[PDB]
């Protein structure tokens, strides 16, 4: 679509190696990103320093949008490259100009914000309403739908550490280990360390 | 005076909702957007058995029902309940989308609110994670003792909050809250005197 191409023509490209940080929580926010390639993790850290993965974002996702709409905003979270990342970046000042030229670019941005509120709202509810077995089950399904998932003779294969899962659902690495074992025993997955096949 | 808002409002029609009435039911097909002209509401989600978690309080000046705007056929993501007598302006998504094309500033106003809500709800995820209901209640009382209208007290800091309110913050039953406060008291973390609590 030409709207996106137009948008990108006003951006400039940065490349981020896997594990590098694109955005630090608390920074003054002045620029918008769009993921051209790769994936990032959005992270926050509780009052006792435990890291918490709010979301993964992928090709086609905007980042750094939350600071755009009122003056003097700080970045609300850390964003770290999960894989080699290529991102287009544009100043808020410039983006505001584009918005006036073609409102559709704001529509696409706002649509992702709405989706994120829906998703994050469900996540907070599940923290109270779902047990860790349930949260991990859902997470495994979600990861199987991610661009880095691999089709498998037996289903969809994912690569992920117990630590990462713990940071997603809010539990210890050991808890994850035990629950992965249960889900296996329940014939929902087949574990292989940092390699898991999800059935469906 | 906000010319942009008044223009938008001229395309709306007004509804009056009595205190405790439900403006929006989770699951209903979303086709309209609201703007609160007067009053306050609570946004809540519920587990299969109907236990409530409050996500936000919204009041005069806030949009509600915005999350289904960017793609037809979505369901309301939460319940919205009137806390006081409420007057809301309502408009179809179809009409609102036309306004956006005429003047994208109306979408900017909306998006500013979506962005604040995502930050707030993300913070709630970080707050509730890695804790069970007891830990969540302990944390909740500790945060309230740092809020504006939290009066000083010889033993610590005195706050006023009901069991139902606490339960809605952490997503548990008031029965559960009651049990937990008694223990917290026993463990010399707090002193509970009805709707009044002193946090040490
Ligand atoms: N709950 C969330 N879901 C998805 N993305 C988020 C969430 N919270 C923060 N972000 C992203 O992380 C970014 C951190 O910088 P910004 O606040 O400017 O913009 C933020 C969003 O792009
Ligand atoms: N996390 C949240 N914070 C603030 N408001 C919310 C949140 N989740 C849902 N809402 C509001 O509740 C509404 C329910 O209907 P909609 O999904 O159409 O639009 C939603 C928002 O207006
Ligand atoms: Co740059
Ligand atoms: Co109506």
């Amino acid at each position: 679509d030409p709207t996106l191409e137009w948008f990108l023509s006003h951006c400039h490209i940065h490349k981020y190696p896997s594990k590098s940080t694109l955005i630090h929580q608390g920074e003054k926010a002045e620029t918008l990103y769009y993921i051209v390639k790769g994936s990032v993790a959005v992270l926050i850290k509780d009052e006792e320093g435990k890291e918490m993965i709010l979301s993964y974002l992928n090709q086609g996702d905007f980042i750094g949008e939350l600071g755009l709409f009122e003056e003097g905003q700080e970045r609300s979270a850390w964003v770290r490259a999960k894989t080699a990342c290529e991102v287009a970046e544009i100043s808020y000042k410039k983006f505001r100009q584009l918005i006036q030229v073609n409102p559709d670019i704001l529509m696409r941005l706002s649509a992702q914000m709405a989706r994120r509120l829906q998703v994050t709202s469900e996540k907070v509810g599940n923290l109270a309403f779902l047990d860790v077995t349930g949260r991990i089950a859902q997470t495994l399904l979600n990861l199987a739908k991610q661009p880095d998932a691999m089709t498998h003779p037996d289903g969809m294969q994912i690569k992920i550490t117990r630590q990462e899962i713990g940071q997603i659902v809010g539990c210890s690495r050991e808890t994850v280990g035990r629950i992965l074992k249960m889900l296996e025993d329940q014939n929902l997955i087949s574990a292989h360390g940092k390699t898991i096949v999800v059935y469906g």
